[PDB]
């Protein structure tokens, strides 16, 4: 059974305006600005970006890779793709 969600896990996530993403669950460094309740600090993978997002904008990358990891025009998305699949877990 799945459980919640914890740093480092892979996945895509949706914003609106964008495709689902490549991107991970970040750690909060010591000192660093923590989330909203309830939500997650989402590294993008490419744009190297963060966001605050909640489980429901959030797909486990394993089982929807099929799906969502196709190249895509966005930029920065190629480049995302490479990331998650060859590096996912180091320091952007």
């Amino acid at each position: 059974m799945p459980h919640a969600f914890k740093p480092g896990d892979l996945v895509f996530a949706k914003m609106k305006g964008y495709p689902h993403w490549p991107a991970r669950i970040d750690d909060i460094a010591d000192g660093a600005v923590k989330p909203p309740p309830n939500k997650y600090p989402i590294f993008f993978f490419g744009t190297h970006e963060t966001a605050f997002l909640g489980p429901k904008d959030l797909f486990p990358y394993d089982k929807c890779k099929d799906k969502y990891g196709k190249p895509n025009k966005r930029k920065g998305f190629n480049e995302g793709l490479w990331e998650i699949q060859n590096n996912p877990h180091a320091s952007y």
